[PDB]
């Protein structure tokens, strides 16, 4: 995971209000998410990985053992458990909540981290740069 690690910056964001519909989040929620420009910093101590987001919409920290169910907390509030593993190169985090699943993949391509969200037939795609 060590080309995930680092600090990287939202720079573009595309379908992310018609993901967040899908999933279910609510209208003034979806509207100040959608705003946001985060910062996600991503690091590795030993098998334990940690994701942060920080945001002026709101902060998260997630650390996980590969392929280890946790409990996730979201930043709509969702009360989440969530699943991470690789999968050829790709962090793959699937979070099931109330009969429903969506899938968030990251990836490194070229200098970028490519975030794609996956909910039903909606995806959404943001891509972040080195801070």
């Amino acid at each position: 995971c060590d080309a995930f690690v680092g600090t990287w910056k939202l720079v573009s964001s595309e379908n992310f209000d018609d993901y967040m519909k899908e999933v279910g989040v609510g209208f003034a929620t979806r509207k100040v998410a959608g705003m946001a420009k985060p910062n996600m910093i991503i690091s590795v101590n030993g098998d334990v990985i940690t994701i942060k987001s920080e945001s002026t919409f709101k902060n998260t920290e997630i650390s996980f053992i590969l392929g280890q169910e946790f409990d996730e907390v979201t930043a709509d509030d969702r009360k989440v458990k969530s699943t991470i593993t690789l999968d050829g190169g790709v962090l793959v985090h699937v979070q099931k909540w109330d009969g429903k699943s969506t899938t968030i993949k990251r990836k490194r391509e070229d200098d970028k981290l490519v975030v794609e969200c996956v909910m039903k037939g909606v995806t959404s795609t943001r891509v972040y740069e080195r801070a």
